[PDB]
């Protein structure tokens, strides 16, 4: 997968020697390449990943919210109610 | 009646009392009284379907309170099934 | 209480004007005693049930507050998810 | 680790160069050894702070958890306490 630290280090000291075969460099700038497309990608799939799944999150917890609102909306109409009965027992 | 069920009562003590004036004074205790149980009864009947429903109001508010707890325990739940499907890749 | 049938029966019994007056006048006593206390516990009725249904609103309010402050609780995470996702955008 | 693929393009091709100086030949390798050590940081430290987002949000959402059932218990009593009322109703009668 991608290139860890020591193997990252491994080709770049290669590519140091001026005198190193030119079919050698270009297989090395190869690697570096590819794996350097790879790790970025890679880097942009989670950040994209990771936004989306924030904002999934949000509208899962916002329907926690209104059920909330739904439990304090029927639990004062029984205050409502319980004030209506009040007044209906005076009343007569 | 409030103070005049007293009067009714003080008249019917006499023993010399008309039979008309005893009988409309024994009526009068017949129709207070079966409307006073009536009104009572009714009284009874309706306090306990009031507290009745609001049970059954309260409950439904419980309910609600559920359905919250299972909505976040969802995102809950998808917030660590997205946590280890970030370290699988 | 006395009963509708019940009281029936001294209503019919102080209808006799032969009606002795030792039985005449216990026969008053019963219904002077009866109504007076039939009064009371309407009253007394009329009054706990008041007492319960105030008491029960003030109950159902505090479980309200309990949803208000669970409500707060998961708009704090959504306002803090969104903070997250602008502060993974320091880019 | 900040350098575009097109930045890092142009180092490569820098470095296809045979007869490229020995200085520039070592300046370049330098930034890429640079760059890679800044990027592998970057994403550690994504990785790092997308768990404990994910993390810190659950322990935020419990906390509404646990309200919801105490709101729940809350109210439960309340109806306890409505029908230990109808009952007291009954008992004086």
């Amino acid at each position: 997968g991608p290139l860890k630290p020591e193997e990252h280090e491994d080709i770049l000291n290669k590519l140091l020697d001026p005198e190193l075969a030119q079919s050698e460099r270009t297989e090395a700038l190869q690697q570096l390449r590819v794996n350097y497309g790879s790790f970025v990608s890679e880097y942009n799939d989670l950040t994209k990943k990771m936004d989306a799944d924030l904002s999934q999150l949000q509208t899962e917890v916002e329907e926690a919210v209104q059920e909330c609102r739904n439990a304090e909306e029927k639990a004062k109409k029984a205050i409502t109610d319980a004030a209506m009965m009040a007044e209906e027992l005076k009343k007569e």
